[PDB]
């Protein structure tokens, strides 16, 4: 007695169904808006893209890999091992593909006058395909031996009727759990999470660092107008202009925009000038000159330069997200290995559970599309024009 085990089964197989069809639809949408719209066209896109090709090989291959080991049907314990593994190659592509977005963005913000040269989509596809071939090693190292075909269940592949050489092929019996738990979840997926926080926790420092320098040097040239204009000795002029000259140059180093700075420090050194021999009513008048300089130039370029680090951070928060998710996708699976492993006086987690556990992970190749169109208004455009034009 208990309930036929084709109830559960039935429910189990639908669901997988379903996302398979959502992950390969968003993720052929991705593909798609990058092919088309040349603003898509760049370094960190292309990893965007290397991550919908392997959303849409779960919802092609994996998750029809995991119907069928559901089963527990007769296999050579080798070709098991193939379909019971093959999805940790795709996981493992992602946590690749999701460190390269992590670190282009942050040399993007570092040092933003050498990306170009830097990282260029030569480069790039070099480093894609050496993560593919990475991804293949390690998904698959349990086909190296390290692996439980030498210790098969005997009373399972009698009870089930299997052949020679064949084991039921099931997960938990053919995949090892320290290969699960050290390898695969704390060297190879946990590790790169933390390395990949540590990363945006930097571009966020970096991005925070430089609005406040921005701003320093905003409000030091205009203090030092102000001492000045209050000013009654030609070395309290000249002292002052001084340190605005500084703030000047330290914000032209961080051509219309040069026509800017080129009569802000000019002024500045005429203003100078009649300060080191005397006039002080000259040296005023002439720093006067500056606040035209600064409505008229100056404030528009810290605007644009302000906008552009938002623009940025905002940017960074999105692709943050999909690391999150990523993370509250798999770390359910995970965390049950590690109780499985750790706790041998602790019952193993029930099927439904597992089963949960596991669409769970597979759920997570059919949300980044979602992210991209709420978050990157690029993208957003892009498909709204797909879809009104090749699909209505
Ligand atoms: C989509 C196309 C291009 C490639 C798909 C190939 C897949 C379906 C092939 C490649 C290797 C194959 C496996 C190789 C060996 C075995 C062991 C056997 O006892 C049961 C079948 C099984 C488990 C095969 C199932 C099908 C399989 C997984
Ligand atoms: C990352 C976020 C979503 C947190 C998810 C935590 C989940 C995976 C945790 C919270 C409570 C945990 C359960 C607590 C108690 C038991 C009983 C034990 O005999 C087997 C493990 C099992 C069944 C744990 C499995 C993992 C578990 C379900
Ligand atoms: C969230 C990220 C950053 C860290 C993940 C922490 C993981 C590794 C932690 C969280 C809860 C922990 C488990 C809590 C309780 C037990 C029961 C004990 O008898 C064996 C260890 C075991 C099973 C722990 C293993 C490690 C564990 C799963
Ligand atoms: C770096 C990684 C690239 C490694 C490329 C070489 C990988 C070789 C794997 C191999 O020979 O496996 C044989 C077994 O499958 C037999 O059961
Ligand atoms: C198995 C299925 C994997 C499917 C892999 C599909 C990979 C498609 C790659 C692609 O077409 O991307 C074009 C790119 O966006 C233009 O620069
Ligand atoms: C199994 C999936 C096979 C892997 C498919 C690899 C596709 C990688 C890819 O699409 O890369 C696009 C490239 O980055 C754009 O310039
Ligand atoms: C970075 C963090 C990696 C996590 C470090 C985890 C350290 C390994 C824990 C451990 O050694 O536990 C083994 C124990 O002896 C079993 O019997
Ligand atoms: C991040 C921290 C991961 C550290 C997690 C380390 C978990 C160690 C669990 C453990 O050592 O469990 C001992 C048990 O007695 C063995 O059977
Ligand atoms: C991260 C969150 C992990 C939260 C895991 C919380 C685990 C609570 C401890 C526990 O579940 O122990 C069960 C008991 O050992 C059964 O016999
Ligand atoms: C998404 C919402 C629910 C998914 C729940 C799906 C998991 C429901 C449990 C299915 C199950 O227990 O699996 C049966 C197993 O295949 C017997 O061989
Ligand atoms: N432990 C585990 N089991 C399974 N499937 C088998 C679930 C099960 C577990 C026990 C049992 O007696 C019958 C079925 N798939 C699994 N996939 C993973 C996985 C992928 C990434 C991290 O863990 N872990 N994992
Ligand atoms: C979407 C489909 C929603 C299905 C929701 C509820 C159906 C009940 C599922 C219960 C499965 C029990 C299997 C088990 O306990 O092993
Ligand atoms: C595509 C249609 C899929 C039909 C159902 C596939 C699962 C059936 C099975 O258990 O083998
Ligand atoms: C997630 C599902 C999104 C489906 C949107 C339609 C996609 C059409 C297409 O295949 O190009
Ligand atoms: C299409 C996807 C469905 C594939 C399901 C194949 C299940 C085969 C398992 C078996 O017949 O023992
Ligand atoms: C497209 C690929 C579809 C996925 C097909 C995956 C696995 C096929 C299932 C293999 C089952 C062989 C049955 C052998 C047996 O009955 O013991
Ligand atoms: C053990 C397994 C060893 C690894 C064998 C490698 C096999 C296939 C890797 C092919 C992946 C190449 C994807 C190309 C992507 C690109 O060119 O941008
Ligand atoms: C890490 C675990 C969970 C992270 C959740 C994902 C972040 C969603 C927040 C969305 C937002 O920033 O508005
Ligand atoms: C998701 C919903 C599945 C919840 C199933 C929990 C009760 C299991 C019933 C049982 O197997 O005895
Ligand atoms: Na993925």
């Amino acid at each position: 007695d208990g309930a036929p085990p084709i109830m559960g089964s039935s429910v189990y197989i639908t669901v997988e169904l379903a996302i398979a069809v959502l992950a390969i639809l968003g993720n052929v949408l991705v593909c798609w808006a990058v092919w088309l719209n040349s603003n898509l066209q760049n370094v960190t896109n292309y990893f965007v893209v290397s991550l919908a090709a392997a959303d849409i090989a779960v919802g092609v291959l994996a998750i029809p890999f995991a119907i069928t080991i559901s089963t527990g049907f007769c296999a050579a314990c080798h070709g098991c091992l193939f379909i019971a593994c093959f999805v940790l190659v795709l996981t493992q592509s992602s946590i690749f593909s999701l460190l390269a977005i992590a670190i282009d963005r942050y040399i993007a913000i570092r040092i933003p006058l050498r990306y170009n040269g830097l990282v260029t989509g030569t480069r790039a596809k070099g480093i894609i395909a050496i993560c593919w071939v990475l991804s293949f090693a390690i998904g698959l190292t349990p086909m190296l031996g390290w692996n439980n075909c030498g210790q098969p269940k005997e009373g399972k592949n009698h009870s089930q009727g299997c052949g020679e050489g064949q084991v039921a092929c099931l997960f938990e019996d053919v995949v090892p759990m320290n290969y699960m738990v050290y390898f695969n979840f704390f060297a190879c997926v946990l590790v790169p999470l933390l390395l990949m926080l540590g990363v945006y926790l930097r571009i966020f420092l970096a991005a925070r660092r430089q609005l406040a320098d921005l701003e320093d040097n905003w409000e030091t040239l205009n203090d030092n107008l102000k001492v000045i204009e209050k000013a009654d000795n030609a070395a309290q002029v000249k002292d002052a202009l001084t340190k605005m000259r500084a703030a000047a140059l330290d914000a032209q180093k961080a051509k219309d925009f040069r026509h800017g700075f080129d009569i802000l420090v000019g002024q500045i050194d005429d203003a100078l000038k009649l300060a080191n021999e005397g006039k002080v009513k000259e040296a005023q008048a002439a720093a006067e000159q500056l606040k035209t300089t600064r409505n008229a130039y100056i404030q528009k370029y810290l605007e644009r330069a302000r906008s552009t680090l938002q623009k940025e951070v905002h940017a960074a928060k999105s692709l943050a997200i999909i690391v999150g998710l990523f993370a509250l996708c798999w770390l359910p699976l995970h965390i049950i290995n590690c109780f499985t492993f750790f706790c041998p006086d602790c019952s193993h987690a029930p099927l439904w559970l597992m089963y949960l556990a596991i669409v769970l992970s597979h759920t997570n190749s059919v949300v980044n599309p979602f992210i991209y169109a709420y978050r990157i208004r690029e993208f957003r455009q892009t498909f709204r024009k797909i879809i009104r034009s090749h699909v209505l």
